[PDB]
């Protein structure tokens, strides 16, 4: 196995996949890494075996279909592993905690948002549909992007939110369009 966690990169606490050479940090892992199961497969390797079992899966989708899913455990665990995705960049650390709003010429989101608001979210089965979680998670970035306006630093929320889509489609097997 790896001597570093996959989503940050660091030594620690590791717990080791059993099917695959990833690990992890109890709460880099998401859902956090359970108690006991042995053997243990992460979640890179649960989303392949769902693959593996319905190949077609991956056939090209509309991503009206994909948003008014219900979130039944595949759902639920491709969504996760989206958030761990987003999580595995180390730009994330802008957007993990709560944030707060004091810039001279901006005001505040009317409802802000952050990852690990969304991370407890999902853990505590708040969405019913996949359109739940992608609406948060697409807020956080148009949050970012209204409240630095100008500066600069807006780029991060565009970077960032960059890595959510590209993951989103691969994941979900979005219909490829130029
Ligand atoms: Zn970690
Ligand atoms: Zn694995
Ligand atoms: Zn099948």
């Amino acid at each position: 196995n790896s001597n570093i966690c996959e989503v940050c990169n660091k030594w620690g606490r590791l717990f080791c996949c059993d099917t695959c050479p990833r690990s992890f940090h109890e709460h880099c892992h998401i859902p956090s890494v359970e108690a006991n199961k042995n053997p243990w497969s992460c979640i890179f390797c649960r989303i392949k075996t769902i693959q593996e079992r319905c190949p077609e899966s991956q056939s090209g989708h509309q991503e009206s279909e994909v948003l008014m899913r219900q979130m039944l455990p595949e759902e639920q665990l491709k969504c996760e592993f989206l958030l761990l995705k987003v999580y595995c960049d180390s730009k994330s650390c802008f957007f993990a905690s709560e944030p707060y709003y004091n810039r001279e010429g901006s005001q505040g989101p009317q409802k802000p948002m952050w990852l690990n608001k969304v991370k407890t979210s999902l853990n505590e089965q708040m969405y019913t549909r996949v359109e739940g979680f992608v609406q948060d998670m697409r807020l956080i970035f148009h949050n970012h992007k209204e409240f630095y306006r100008e500066d600069k630093f807006t780029r991060l929320g565009i970077q960032v939110q960059d890595i959510f889509e590209k993951n989103f489609r691969n994941i979900f097997a979005i219909q490829e369009t130029s």
